[PDB]
């Protein structure tokens, strides 16, 4: 059936594929390696922003945060420009979602506080919505470099999809803060060739990508059918065995998204 | 296999759906009511141009054709504007494909000459390409309103797909004339909500639409995978039971195109 | 001076140009041969529909009208298809506006009744909105062939623009009937290369074209600025020197429309 | 008389507008603050690509360039995705023009070599084409935030228009290399709401945008009339008085482009 093409796509792209689509009232749940651990990568920035939103008032977005030149460690296209000006929490939220700003993510983790620079506070927030599997242990860019098989900084397509469903479609945030998260994901600039490229243009797509070593390429997304029916699509992939320097294949994520669209149509 | 979704689409739209995709080297052929007769409607204008292209040298496209106001007996968005100046054979080809100009099609049939105002000459050209099923018996706009069950002005998704394959992908025309047909189909303006709306934007789509009474809506097309693999997609549909004035449902054709796209990925 | 470009366009196209744009609160009125008589041609079909709407209830649109093949005298892409079934008043309104159906216009004129097949009743309707200049004396297609200098079947850009302003922007019709006129004019299919081709795509354009002998080409339209400010643009032209068979030049109307857009910007 | 509308637009938008259109054989040059200095912003990426093309054979476009995470110090929608794989010189040209990739621009400046990371080499190339005014002193993103009144990283509408004319319309590049520059500018994705939005759709538009702080918004472009006559349109604007955080107003550039189109018609 459909689980055979996923294995076919795995051969043609030499990767390990993970797909989960939560079941709705009208459709059944799509699963393929759904409960196998994949690396969070940049996709954790999606619940991270929601974590800052959940515990703090809206005025917290206007707090100005200053940082130094030693604080930049990974790709940070926005943090590099404001070393003298500083950035507000809201600007750090925009950078972490739409541009995958690594340094902005580290500062938002620090805003959560606690041990591990906010990693313990973040996974603790992950447990509050019922995710007892995911875990964040390092910061950027260390979380992208974990060896295969290591359980640190990992989630699963099943686990990450249900969190995103509660955050965008559920009641994990008041409408209030919920529309801020959704709007940042709608104007994302880093995922044009992934799940968005696999769905027809008349489908609305909001997403948050993830990319790391060992050919790791992820994309969590919420799509809307042309009639307005929403779905949650979690697509993760790595190429463990091809080495640390294995190139990630975005086409595999886009090809799998077309397979999912064929079923939901 | 895929034929369960197609039947689950016929009930939702109160229509009869026909789908055929010729098999390539790596994939099998998709069929659903593939050998059932559907009305040609305006889709015959695509091989009609190929018949005029095939029978004449390239310089024949510069021949000026004159017509009167009585020749405008159907929707003719381009021929209606040049009644005083006349239009060349090449302009008649452009209008019949990109705008589905009914009057332009009738003049091109006259250019083929012969009995039935060129209908016998057109069906003969279809027989030369191996099409032993299709038949054109009337002109515009009579060909659209044949009663259900009548075999006049009908083809089948199997027959029309194999005809289109020889014209675009095969060698039924020399390269110079073949590129003229493909470009006219690429710049079509009437199929934005059919097969084009069912495939992702990174797939190239050239098509020719057809629409008539009894909720008739067809779309023949050639699609190109993002890597460059070509496919032929014939989608035809009617709702004859709903009556002469039944609206055609373009969403059904776009939804079926998304189901097919999921398989070709 | 904008009136120099209009005379420059007249020299470059070998034509006589007429332009009138009613003055709004913020802009001055554009005039060029504004009070010179030009042939109505198909542009009279816009106030003709308003005449049937104004004098008759909405239920009158469902009345079925029967006609014979001898009643088809002018370009009639829709009346030719429904000669056996007949057409309702509402369909005759649709045909007369979106496709410039000549036969549908004659049948709508007959619906106004009176002497001259409804021409005297129609000009009487023009007098009710304050237009003491325009006059319709013949039917289709005779009104398109009046010799130059003849005052029959003529209007002026000044007169026709102020009439159109009352019908779309004014209170000449109640809201329920006004929306029917605007919707047919918005989905017009015969004016894509005239006023529409001269304004940028972010401007909304509704129009009704006219074309006749002696190189007659007209276009009356209501445009909306990207911010929502409405304007009325009347553009008419003929080439009463190139002879009876002189080709009309659509580019002249489109070029003049870009000149007007430059002033309203 | 066009400079009065430009002055009204400056008051309407709280901005300073600069417009220059080089004179052709039949038309005179349009000027408004044509010799006043405006900030280059991203518009320098167009002649920068031409400088790299000019100094190297076509095979140099295949040279692979590698970079680190610190090379991403600005918005780089393409360079952020290929930091692991590296990008050839040709992709850097595509990214710097079609996506305004800041990091791709910095790498191309480095390919020119010399003092100042290639800025001195770039300004030298402008002097070879006769540009005695422009000057590039910094890299991205420092060049976008020079204080008002500072002459660094500035050009003029007069100077930038003549440079673009030599590169697209002149002989500053051989035909094989000229078509590469022209094709990249035709497929631009960042200028849909500027000069392109001010010209009618039947005009061909290739452009390169620029945006920075102090409300800086630029668009240099080459437009083609529907008959095929080309024009060069340089439109620059800033709102320095409103401060560093002043919003740029794209509508002003699109509105001014509509004023120019009315004159060139």
């Amino acid at each position: 059936d459909l689980a055979d093409r996923f294995a076919e796509l795995e051969r043609r792209y030499d990767a390990r594929l993970g797909v989960y689509v939560p079941a709705t009232g009208t459709t059944a749940a799509i699963e393929y390696r759904a409960d196998e651990r994949f690396a969070f990568c940049s996709t954790f920035k999606a619940p991270l922003v929601a974590a800052v939103l959940h515990q703090n008032p809206l005025t917290h977005l206007d707090k100005l945060i200053t940082y130094t030149s030693d604080d930049i460690r990974s790709i940070s296209p926005v943090a590099q420009q404001h070393v003298q000006t500083g950035m507000t929490i809201g600007q750090l939220c925009d950078a972490a979602i739409r541009y995958s700003d690594g340094t902005a993510a580290n500062l938002l983790l620090a805003d959560l506080g606690g041990p591990g620079g906010g990693t313990a506070a973040f996974t603790g927030y992950l447990r509050s919505l019922g995710d007892t599997v995911s875990r964040l242990d390092a910061e950027e860019p260390e979380l992208n470099r974990d060896p295969p098989g290591d359980e640190r900084d990992t989630t699963t397509p099943h686990a990450i999809a249900l969190v995103l469903q509660q955050l965008v479609l559920g009641n994990a945030l008041p409408p209030d803060k919920r529309a801020l998260l959704t709007d940042w994901m709608a104007r994302n600039t880093t995922g044009a060739k992934r799940i968005r490229a696999g769905f027809p243009a008349d489908w609305k797509v909001i997403d948050k990508t993830g990319t790391g070593d060992y050919g790791r390429a992820n994309d969590i997304a919420v799509v809307w059918s042309p009639t307005g029916v929403p779905y949650v699509v979690a697509v993760m992939s790595d190429r463990a065995g091809g080495g640390y320097d294995a190139e990630p294949r975005e086409a595999l994520l886009a090809e799998a998204a077309t397979c999912v669209a064929g079923v939901l149509a």
